[PDB]
C-alpha cells in the first residue's frame, strides 16, 4: 500500500527510530523519556520504556532491548523488601498510603524520582511484564535472567491491582482506569501463559486475577458496547485500544474491540492524529503520535490494512527536520487557549519523546515495513 517515495521515507524514519533510541540509552539501560524536555530529563517511565523496548525489540536489536530489561529486572530486585513490607502491612489490615507505593518516574539509578502521592501508577509494572515476556518469546530467551525482577513485580500487583491510581496521563487519582487495568491485565496474562513460567508460584494466580481484572471491566468499564476511559464514566480514551492489543480482553475481532475503535476515531481521531479524551488541557489537548500509532497497531490488527497505514503515514507527517516525533503537535487542539501556559511553564513539547519513536517501530513492523 506505499510507493517507492513512501517506503524510502518509512523506512528512514525506522532507521532514525532505532537510532534516536539506543543514542539516547542510558549507560545502565534505561530508557529515558524525554531526553531534552527539561521537567522530564533525567528519568524513566516503565509505560515509555516497556514500548520503547517492543519496538526495538522487533526492529531486532536483541542487545539494546535486554539492556533496558537489566535495567528494570535490577531496579525490581531492589524494590523486593519493599513490596514485601507493603504485603505485610496489608496482611496485618494496614493499608499503604499511595505515599508509601513504588514510583512512577524512576532515575536511572533506580532511585524514586518523584513522589508516588502526586503519581501513583500501577499500569507501567504490567506493561514491563508484557514487554518481557514478548522480547523473549520473540528472541527465544531465558526469563531467568529476568526473574526475580519479573517476581517483584507480580506479587506487586496481585495485591494493588484493583487500587484506584492516576491514569497513563498522571491524572484522576481516585478513579480506576480500563487501560491501566488493561495494561495489568496484559502483563498477567503474558505471565500465566509463559510455559518458562509454569511452575512459579503464583502462575495460578495471574490468571485468575486477569479474569477478575476483565469481570470489573464488564461491570463497570463498557458503555454503549465501547469501553470507557474510567469505570462508571461514559468518555472515552485514546489508550482504549490498548486494551485490545496488545493487552488482549478482548480479541481484535470482538464487537467490544470493533466499537472501541470506532468511539475512538469518532471523538478523538482528527485527521489521523488522535486526541487524548475530549476534556484534555495539556498543551491545550493536542494530537498524540503514540495514540494514532496505538490505534494504527489496532486497525491493522483487525485487517482494516488500509486504516493502520493512514495513520503510520500521519505519523511521519510529523517528524521534523531530524526525522524526530514531538510527543504531540497543535493542528488541531481540543482546548487551544489552554496551550500558551503549558507552554510558557515547561516550553516547546517534548521532541524527541522515545516511545513515540518505540510506537512507530511498533505499526511499521506490524505492517511489514521494518528494512
Ligand atoms: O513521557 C513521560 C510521560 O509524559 C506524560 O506527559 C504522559 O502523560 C505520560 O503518559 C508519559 O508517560
Amino acid at each position: 500500500g506505499l510507493d517507492s517515495h513512501e517506503l524510502a521515507r518509512l523506512h528512514e524514519l525506522a532507521r532514525h527510530s532505532h537510532a534516536v533510541i539506543t543514542r539516547h540509552q542510558d549507560a545502565g539501560g534505561a530508557y529515558p523519556a524525554a531526553p531534552t524536555f527539561s521537567a522530564y530529563r533525567g528519568y524513566a517511565w516503565l509505560r515509555d520504556g516497556s514500548f520503547t523496548a517492543e519496538g526495538i525489540s522487533r526492529y531486532g536489536d536483541v542487545a539494546s532491548a535486554g539492556r533496558f530489561h537489566d535495567w528494570v529486572d535490577g531496579v525490581l530486585r531492589r524494590r523486593r523488601g519493599q513490596v514485601d513490607d507493603l504485603l505485610a502491612a496489608v496482611d496485618r489490615g494496614e493499608v499503604p498510603s499511595n505515599e508509601g507505593m513504588l514510583p512512577t518516574r524512576f532515575t536511572f539509578d533506580g532511585n524514586d524520582g518523584s513522589d508516588p502521592w502526586w503519581d501513583f501508577q500501577t499500569d507501567g509494572y504490567g506493561m514491563w511484564l508484557w514487554s518481557v515476556v514478548t522480547h523473549a518469546a520473540r528472541h527465544g530467551l531465558d526469563l531467568e535472567r529476568w526473574r526475580a525482577g519479573i517476581d517483584v513485580a507480580v506479587d506487586y500487583l496481585l495485591a494493588f491491582w484493583d487500587r484506584p491510581c492516576y491514569d497513563w496521563w498522571e491524572e484522576h487519582v481516585e478513579h480506576r482506569h480500563v487501560s491501566t487495568l488493561g495494561a495489568i491485565h496484559g502483563g498477567l496474562v503474558a505471565v500465566g501463559t509463559c510455559a518458562a513460567l509454569r511452575s512459579a508460584p503464583w502462575s495460578a494466580a495471574t490468571l485468575q486475577v486477569a479474569a477478575r481484572i476483565r469481570s470489573l471491566v464488564s461491570a463497570e468499564g463498557v458503555v454503549d458496547g465501547h469501553l470507557v476511559k474510567w469505570l462508571g464514566s461514559s468518555a472515552v480514551d485514546g489508550s482504549l485500544p490498548a486494551c485490545v492489543v496488545p493487552f488482549g480482553l478482548v480479541p481484535p475481532d470482538d464487537d467490544v474491540a470493533a466499537m472501541t475503535r470506532a468511539a475512538v476515531a469518532k471523538d478523538l481521531d482528527v485527521d489521523g492524529g488522535v486526541h487524548r479524551f475530549a476534556a484534555d488541557v495539556f498543551y491545550g489537548g493536542g494530537q498524540w503520535i503514540l495514540l494514532s500509532a496505538l490505534l494504527g497497531w489496532n486497525l491493522a490488527a483487525a485487517g482494516d490494512t488500509a486504516g493502520a497505514l493512514r495513520h503510520l503515514r500521519w505519523i511521519a507527517d510529523q517528524a521534523d527536520a531530524d526525522g524526530d516525533l514531538p510527543a504531540q503537535v497543535p493542528h488541531h487542539l481540543l482546548h487551544p487557549g489552554s496551550r500558551a501556559e503549558w507552554v510558557a511553564r515547561w516550553g516547546t513539547v517534548a521532541t524527541p519523546l522515545l516511545w513515540s519513536h518505540g510506537m512507530y517501530l511498533i505499526l511499521a513492523d506490524e505492517l511489514g515495513l521494518l528494512p
